[PDB]
């Protein structure tokens, strides 16, 4: 007992949701995916190179894994897009190195036909950090304001202190 955020939710939807949390290696999300739920995570690799971890809790399907990396295993990612309902994206937001890359990342997902309409929440995540970047200029930084073919929001977010998560979920269960 000391409650994981899906379960805290109010408002909730009625049918069950997917969700994929993506992003960076090392951009939190396993951290986040813990403070959503606490039911047990599956392994999953379909593919060499493809891990995914996988959780089914509170009318929730959640897929987390790692974007970037290896060129083939595109269609593999692409066959879990077309039933996603909801897209997070999370962004270390203390790792100026590497915004380029996430940013271009991220362009690249909303470019994927098979996520047509899919709502964006964007996780500017590690904001407890002194090294993280405004969230207002990480929103210019990724061309947010440009999106026109779907709605999508940023939240800033700490998933070490769960500060700013279920904010952002309420997002999530308004835009579902
Ligand atoms: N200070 C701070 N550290 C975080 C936060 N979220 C994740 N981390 C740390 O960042 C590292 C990578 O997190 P992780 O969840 O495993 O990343 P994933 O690779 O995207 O699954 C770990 O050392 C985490 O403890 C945060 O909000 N604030
Ligand atoms: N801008």
């Amino acid at each position: 007992g000391l409650l994981s955020i899906l379960r805290k939710l109010k408002s909730a939807p009625d049918q069950e949701v997917r969700i994929l949390l993506l992003g960076l290696d090392n951009a939190g999300k396993t951290t986040l995916l813990k403070q959503l739920a606490s039911e047990d995570i599956s392994h999953i690799t379909p593919t060499q190179g493809f891990n995914i971890k996988s959780v089914q809790s509170q009318g929730f399907k959640l897929n987390v894994w790692d974007i970037g990396g290896q060129r083939k295993i595109r269609p593999y990612w692409r066959s879990y897009f077309e039933n996603t309902d909801i897209l997070i994206y999370v962004i270390d937001s203390a790792d100026r190195k590497r915004f380029e890359e996430t940013g271009q990342e991220l362009t690249e997902l909303l470019e994927e036909e098979k996520l047509s309409c899919v709502p964006v929440l964007i996780f500017a995540n590690k904001q407890d950090l002194l090294t993280a970047a405004p969230a207002s200029e990480i929103a210019e930084g990724l061309n947010l304001h440009t999106i026109r073919d779907r709605v999508w929001q940023i939240q800033s977010c700490s998933a070490l202190t769960g500060e700013g998560v279920q904010d952002g979920m309420n997002w999530v269960c308004k835009n579902v």
